[PDB]
């Protein structure tokens, strides 16, 4: 594997690390999505320490309005953040 | 930097490295995405070999038809490909 495809599948590895921990195994739920902004974008994103700023990212990701954010929709946050950082660098 | 954190620039990184070769630094030409897919995607993407199937390609990734692949476009080809190893293993 490249680099790039190295690239693709951490981030299948880890949105599964996250979405795999309680209920719909395969979509975040608000305590899931919330650790993984935490704990795996701390560098990125600011620390989220209050439940209006969860709500508001998951309204924010939840393009279907089913409560969860899916794997398509975490896609469109990983690109929504990437572009933030290769604008950052321009 | 986290895992994801590590994916999220190795994206930039890898499409600044062929956006870089020619032209617009910014943007991926025909030959440059053909080298992108060709190096960096071979375990994920037939190797391209003909012309006929760069043109299809850049045609299908360039949304704003400019004839060159953004990093925009380029970060919706890597949700493709990322969505579809993600249903592989499902
Ligand atoms: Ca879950
Ligand atoms: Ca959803
Ligand atoms: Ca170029
Ligand atoms: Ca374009």
């Amino acid at each position: 594997m490249s680099e790039l495809e190295k690239a693709v599948v951490a981030l299948i590895d880890v949105f599964h690390q996250y979405s795999g921990r309680e209920g719909d195994k395969h979509k975040l739920k608000k305590s899931e999505l919330k650790e993984l902004i935490n704990n795996e974008l701390s560098h990125f994103l600011e620390e989220i320490k209050e439940q209006e700023v969860v709500d508001k990212v998951m309204e924010t990701l939840d393009s279907n309005g089913d409560g969860e954010c899916d794997f398509q929709e975490f896609m469109a946050f990983v690109a929504m953040i990437t572009t933030a950082c290769h604008e950052f660098f321009e």
